[PDB]
């Protein structure tokens, strides 16, 4: 069983060391908090939160960093290396990379203005990486609501609240033009934009992402508060201003009978959203963890101990 007090005797200063690292990095890269939360998400959706995503290539297994959902997208790995080294100095061979990334995600959310809570701990690190599994398990922005629900259920998150609350991670961070080009100019081979995208916002996005333009250009997920972790993401959905297809479907899909009330509830109350987010975050953080003597306490998050 994972417990929030796991390091209270062996490394009481772990959370503060992680926080300090992120605070320092945010000065030069205001996107790092968002990037770190996403790393935890992509770690947990592939064989559980076991830091498998942090492993680099070996001749026996490929890195998850080359998965369609991570390649030229996932970022912040050097920052994780930095905090890991600092924690290793303070508490040698004690904190797993899996737990470190979990704490980093929570601290990132709090630093961005979100809720503050102590995440359950005790996870251990994987002995391998899973590229094929990452390609199969990571959801895509073009997924329909049924597909999004399928993706979450596949890893153990059955609740629509899990899906709606965790999607709130898009209250900050960036998204490449490539992922919305269809919504802007030719959605589902109709030769027309996605009808569920507010037409005024459609114009703004087309200006940022012109046809045949730079597909790697970055746009903000939340037009209201781009870097602040709050419930504005849901207010956007209510106005048909969700950035990617998967965002807007939570409110506009024909299969959204169960998600619409959740979107409204979170848009109506920060407290309601924050409570649901913490609850969902801990549930995601509880996906098939290695515990006890299973796996290792990786010294270098990029490679298995030898
Ligand atoms: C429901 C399915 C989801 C889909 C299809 C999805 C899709 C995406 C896509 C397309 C990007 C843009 C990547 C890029 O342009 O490089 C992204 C970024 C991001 N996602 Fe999601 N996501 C999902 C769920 C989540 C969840 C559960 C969290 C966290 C709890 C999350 C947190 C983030 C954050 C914070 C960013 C910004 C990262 C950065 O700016 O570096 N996403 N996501
Ligand atoms: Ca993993
Ligand atoms: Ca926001």
């Amino acid at each position: 069983q994972l417990t929030p007090t796991f390091y209270d005797n062996s490394c009481p200063n772990v959370s503060n060391i992680v926080r300090d690292t992120i605070v320092n990095e945010l000065r030069s890269d205001p996107r790092i908090a968002a990037s770190i939360l996403r790393l935890h998400f992509h770690d947990c959706f592939v064989n559980g939160c076991d830091a498998s995503i942090l492993l680099d290539n070996t001749t026996s297994f490929r890195t998850e960093k080359d998965a369609f959902g991570n390649a030229n997208s996932a970022r912040g790995f050097p920052v994780i290396d930095r905090m890991k080294a600092a924690v290793e100095s303070a508490c040698p061979r004690t904190v797993s990379c899996a737990d470190l990334l979990t704490i980093a995600a929570q601290q990132s959310v709090t630093l961005a203005g979100g809720p503050s809570w102590r995440v359950p701990l005790g996870r251990r690190d994987s002995l391998q990486a899973f590229l094929d599994l990452a390609n199969a398990n990571l959801p895509a922005p073009f997924f329909t609501l049924p597909q999004l629900k399928d993706s979450f259920r596949n890893v153990g998150l059955n609740r629509s609240s899990d899906l709606v609350a965790l999607s709130g991670g898009h209250t900050f961070g960036k998204n490449q033009c490539r992922f919305i080009m269809d919504r802007l100019y030719n959605f589902s081979n109709t030769g027309l934009p996605d009808p569920t995208l507010n037409t005024t916002y459609l114009q703004t996005l087309r200006g940022l992402c012109p046809l045949n333009g730079n597909l790697s250009a970055l746009v903000d997920f939340d037009l209201r508060t781009p870097t602040i972790f709050d419930n504005k993401y849901y207010v956007n959905l209510e106005e048909q201003k969700g950035l990617i297809q998967s965002d807007q479907e939570l409110f506009s899909s024909p299969n959204a009978t169960d998600t619409i009330p959740l979107v409204r509830s979170f848009a109506n109350s920060t407290q309601t959203f924050f409570n649901a987010f913490v609850e969902a975050m801990d549930r995601m953080g509880n996906i098939t963890p290695l515990t006890g003597t299973q796996g290792q306490i990786r010294l270098n998050c990029r490679v298995v101990n030898s």
